């Protein structure tokens, strides 16, 4: 399982990576402890292997798969288009759009690691927890990633 982790990792960033150059907005918000079956049950069932270009591909915008989140449980992307609970917070900045606003939700209510790109600006976002680590560089994000994910 410690490999199905570090190959998680590095699908997240190749594939978040990938869309950031591209500005193709993305969201990925991988389970932990915490079931999300019911909103991996909103989405499309995938139950489908980890891979970059699998995660890039259901990103492309205008395609039956990207209107919404992918949900990744255990060693699977479950689920695409799956709806994520929006944050109420007024804290979070305006300029940030939808996407961040279910990333922020969910990670109120799990304890879920959920991954952003910013089709407006191509930034990478984190949130965790109820918090947001907004534009993170790819350091930043494998760092976070490398200590969240590898348990
Ligand atoms: C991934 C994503 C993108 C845009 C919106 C949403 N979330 C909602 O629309 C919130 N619903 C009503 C609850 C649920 N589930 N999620």
């Amino acid at each position: 399982i410690e490999r199905e982790q570090h190959h998680l990792i590095e699908s997240i960033e190749k594939s978040t990576q990938y869309m950031a150059k591209r500005r193709i907005g993305a969201l990925i918000s991988v389970a932990r402890d915490t079931g999300m079956d019911d909103y991996i049950e909103t989405g499309i069932p995938l139950n489908a292997k980890i891979s970059s270009q699998l995660l890039i591909n259901i990103f492309i915008p205008n395609t039956p798969l990207h209107d919404g989140a992918v949900i990744i449980k255990g060693n699977e992307i479950a689920s695409a288009a799956s709806y994520l609970p929006l944050s109420d917070s007024p804290f979070l900045s305006k300029e940030l759009g939808t996407r961040h606003r279910a990333a922020l939700g969910i990670s109120e209510v799990t304890d879920s690691i959920t991954i952003v790109v910013s089709e407006e600006t191509g930034g990478i976002s984190l949130t965790k927890g109820g918090e947001l680590f907004r534009d993170v560089s790819e350091e930043e994000l494998h760092k976070i990633l490398l200590k969240e994910l590898v348990t």
